[PDB]
């Protein structure tokens, strides 16, 4: 019945509004009841409208005269199916912070609701890796601390963690402004977003994180990856990535990025020599990371004349 | 940090409010940020308070001065962990319909939100099989049509379907009053709640469904369990349960219940003889189901003198 009838709604605009208005008269709460499909799935009129992808103004009317619009989670299925333009329409919508404050200053759906798989709308927005949609959701003041289970181990992932693993630099820059937790770890190991980006080699996420104040990143703290009794830190965990030469180069970058922003060098002799043995390219990454950031040179060369960076490097200003 | 600190909150009441107020001053939106636990899980102050189970008034204060209380889904974890009294407290709370209209007339948390596993609050309330909690949730006007994936086949289950499979008669009587869909099928087979209760042998759910008007149950409609080209109906599907003698008796009841409420007898000769061959106990179930329901006798004996029930039974009033 639902399919055919809804398929028969491939008709005209005034006739659609009239017919569905007769359904509202016959059944109060008709646009919030879910209906059966030949496969066992259950949809509403709005859901079935979204699954077929003018249909727009009809969707906008169903939005306009419905007691609840979050029923069936239409925005979620719109993002999941990849209908980003449809999602930006449903949401009623250069320096990305200026953009966020802008479209926020250009001032229905509950941006905190989850779907049948327990995924927040922020999780979907980040997974899409689309600036427009993520800014459109963040502009509605959601909770950027709500967690969604990501792995097959069902790990609670916060939007900043998910943004790190996705290597979404712009997402980190956005979520950071909304007050995200940059010092909260993730998973069985105390992998802070810094250590998280360092371990998985997400360099762009590391650079996006380091743009924020270093005092709010906790570059000293260690996780649970363990000699014994003491655990790796973001720099050290990046050094463990150099044993895999296939992605050693990128690792160096991160290490440079960490040391240039003030992170202490590794404490293990071997790893220390690992930076000494390979190579001058560490200082090539320091020089390339210090081109547009001259406010770090004084601290870098200051530490370099002191206390293991002194021995690793050995002047330096001329590179 | 979180554990210890929160464990250190096993202190006193005024000191708790003062300390956590200092946290609110230091961090606006402190009661909505999730925090890491040694296992990888993430909780808030309210979540960690609920996981340990006076703690109450402290929980009530965290509720009182928090920007958002649905963050972390505390009511969901309260129901899942089995802390029913805690859930009834968080919700601020004989003929069950009179009870529902009562506690509704005795007039925060969003009763439509789902958790990390995509389960509505109604799904949890039904799974608990506790009248008090289910009435407490329904009294807040949720959407009784929101579906949650139940099986490992990830089938969308509506609260009336879930109530049927759970054999929750009181839940069916409650959800029916809230405007649930009694004629909407479920799953790959068009198993309406009537056919659903008939197939899985949920007799109490069938009796609860049949208390409602028969015109709104669609006892004639057939599913997709198929000779060929034509499919089983609730009565027929109940007859297929009699081939399994281990639960044949109950099946008879349902059949009686269906035929006494006006459902047509099976159309298959074999199954028809199956009712004739076994037994007079069909009429014992008719007589026991017609004791407190005399308004069905005239229609029953009327149909019995006509058109296959006439042949199956063969007067009848004296049983």
């Amino acid at each position: 019945f639902v399919s055919e009838m809804n398929k028969i709604l491939q008709m005209e605009l005034e006739q659609f509004k009239e017919f569905i208005q007769k359904k509202l008269e016959e059944d109060k709460n008709y646009l919030e009841k879910l209906f059966w499909l030949p496969n066992g799935s259950q949809m509403t009129v709005l859901n079935y409208l979204i699954e077929q992808y003018d249909l727009l103004a009809k969707i906008d009317f169903v939005l306009h005269e419905a007691k609840d619009v979050n029923v069936g989670e239409p925005l979620h299925q719109a993002i999941v199916a990849g209908k980003i333009s449809l999602a930006l329409h449903l949401l009623g919508v250069t320096d990305v912070l200026s953009i966020l404050s802008k479209v926020r200053k250009k001032i229905f759906f509950d941006v905190d609701k989850r779907d049948g798989y327990g995924r927040t709308l922020l999780s979907l927005a980040l997974d899409a890796k689309r600036q427009e949609l993520l800014i459109a959701i963040l502009a509605r003041n959601p909770i950027v601390h709500a967690t969604t289970l990501r792995s097959s181990a069902y790990v609670p992932f916060q939007p900043i963690h998910q943004a790190v693993v996705l290597d979404y630099a712009e997402g980190i820059t956005l979520l950071a402004s909304m007050g995200a937790q940059l010092t909260n770890p993730l998973g069985s190991m105390r992998d802070t977003p810094v250590i998280l980006a360092a371990r998985l080699g997400k360099i762009n996420a590391l650079a996006a994180l380091l743009e924020l104040p270093t005092q709010s990143l906790s570059l000293e703290s260690e996780n649970n990856h363990l000699d014994k009794q003491t655990g790796h830190t973001a720099v050290e965990e990046l050094c463990e990535r150099m044993a895999n030469e296939n992605d050693k180069a990128d690792a160096l970058r991160g290490i440079a990025m960490l040391i240039c922003r003030g992170a202490e060098p590794p404490r293990n002799e071997k790893m220390r020599n690992l930076l000494s043995s390979n190579r001058v390219a560490f200082l090539k990454a320091v020089s390339t990371y210090l081109a547009d950031k001259p406010q770090l040179v004084d601290a870098f060369v200051e530490r370099c004349h002191l206390s293991a960076l002194h021995n690793i490097v050995y002047s330096i200003r001329h590179l």
